[PDB]
């Protein structure tokens, strides 16, 4: 085919940015510090569970919520001899504590019976409940999205809310319930992939990697949206053969373009290249919880990968910072490898856009142990605070699965100092293991 350049006035992962990230990891100011296996326990009221994805109760800017006395933090957890055993779990501390020994569990959100008392289609057919946020309302009500998967539908995920109903007294929190749980967003086709274009490829079988998941509840100006991990559409850069002729998935230059392009049409992730169309997604939400407007991705990662996940945004001193996780094993870029793992980060004066790469390239944190490190992590998620120029990176330490006497656990958190359009990890700035704010 014949090259074109096509931006759709959305923001773009480049390869040209991603081929820069090889020599730039090397610099411990982008590098997940080194973390002592000798200090890390198992979350102590998890019982043998994995917890892996945590995402703390926020403000609607972001900053860590103060639930009756308590932080809130939501998490998967499941049985680690079962790979398809996802649910979440809320565990809660009181505010000044800071030990790994300090979070309390307060059990599932959801019965199972819940998902039928819904009156809702989609959520009859859930079998699994992936990540997400939850945001502490004005009127004081625990608002959780998370995404719903079904195993029955070929791995269909839904954006999906509830209202969490939650006692607390001086000594513990409860979940009474749920409601007002719903659906809220599965796809459109033209602007993010829905389950039926998975299907349409041959689903698992094709190479393709569909997801709609991971949702981040977000404001401005009294307007509500969340933000989460999809796929592009038809009408916004869909997959495909002529994807590879695209310049605006390459940047730099035409002589770039050429050289890069004719060496992607050549190699062996040529196919992998052509199903990768990654996005972080954008919706606005009415007040209800709805849907009012399905809106157009704030950036998109078309050849260079299909997995662009736990999207994060939020307003630090005067600038819109947007993050993104994603795994080398799953990417096409020369340098990159199997072991390498990054938080990816841009930059804009708006909410909506337009977003610009992090020093430079996109690089925030690269993480590349051994999946056998007992202090491997993934997972990081950049918690914003009430000031500074500090935030708390969180994530999940150790693999699902692989040690019968460690389980995922929250990793030692660290700080990620940011400002203007660069940023650096903190020296020596380790702290408990998933502790959310500096202030104690
Ligand atoms: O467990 C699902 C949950 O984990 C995340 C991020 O850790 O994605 C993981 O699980 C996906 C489905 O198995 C994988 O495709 C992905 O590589 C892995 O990181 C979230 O995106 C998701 O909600
Ligand atoms: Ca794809």
């Amino acid at each position: 085919q014949k090259p074109y350049k096509e931006t759709y006035g959305i923001s773009h992962i480049t390869r040209h940015d991603m081929l820069q990230i090889p020599e730039q990891q090397k610099n411990e100011k982008y590098q997940v510090p080194e973390f002592d296996s000798s200090t890390i326990k198992n979350i102590s009221s998890a019982k043998g569970l994995d917890v892996w994805d945590s995402w703390p109760l926020q403000n609607a800017d972001g900053t860590v919520a103060n639930y009756h006395g308590y932080h809130i933090v939501f998490a998967l957890a499941g049985d680690p001899k079962n790979a398809d055993d996802t649910s979440i779990y809320m565990f809660y501390q009181k505010v000044g504590e800071t030990s790994i020994d300090s979070w309390k569990n307060a059990g599932r959100v959801f019965k199972d019976s819940d998902k039928f008392d819904a009156n809702d289609s989609i959520l009859k057919d859930q079998t699994q409940e992936w990540s997400g946020s939850a945001t502490f309302t004005s009127d004081g009500k625990i608002r959780l999205f998370y995404t719903d998967f079904s195993g029955k539908h070929y791995g269909k995920q839904t954006l999906t809310t509830a209202q969490v109903n939650v006692s607390a007294s001086d000594s513990s929190l409860n979940i009474n319930g749920v409601e007002d749980y719903k659906s809220i967003f599965d796809g459109d086709g033209k602007t993010y992939q829905n389950v039926q274009q998975f299907i349409d490829e041959g689903n698992y079988s094709s190479g393709d990697n569909h997801t709609l998941r991971d949702p981040h509840y977000v404001e401005d100006k009294g307007h509500k949206y969340l933000v989460f991990e999809a796929n592009t559409g038809t009408e916004d850069g869909y997959q495909g053969e002529e994807s590879l002729f695209n310049k605006a998935y390459y940047g730099k230059s035409t002589s770039f373009f050429r050289q890069e392009s004719q060496k992607l049409l050549q190699s062996d992730k040529k196919r992998t290249a052509e199903l990768a169309n990654g996005a972080l997604g954008m919706i606005e939400l009415n007040d209800d919880y709805t849907l009012k407007k399905v809106m157009k991705p704030l950036i998109a990662s078309n050849t260079v990968t299909d997995e662009i996940a736990r999207a994060n945004v939020f307003k630090m001193n005067g600038k819109w910072y947007l993050f993104t996780d994603s795994r080398g094993s799953k990417m096409t870029i020369d340098g990159i490898t199997s072991n390498d793992i990054y938080m990816l980060g841009y930059v804009s004066n708006s909410l909506t856009g337009p977003y610009k790469p992090l020093n430079k390239t996109g690089l925030v944190l690269k993480m590349d142990l051994d999946p056998n490190d007992v202090t491997f992590t993934y997972s990081h998620f950049a918690v914003p605070q009430a000031k500074g120029n500090n935030v708390v990176i969180t994530s999940y330490m150790t693999n699902r699965g692989f040690y019968a006497d460690k389980q995922s656990t929250f990793a030692p958190s660290f700080l990620l100092n940011i400002k203007g359009k660069k940023t650096s990890v903190v020296k020596d700035s380790i702290l408990e293991q998933g502790q959310l704010t500096v202030n104690k």
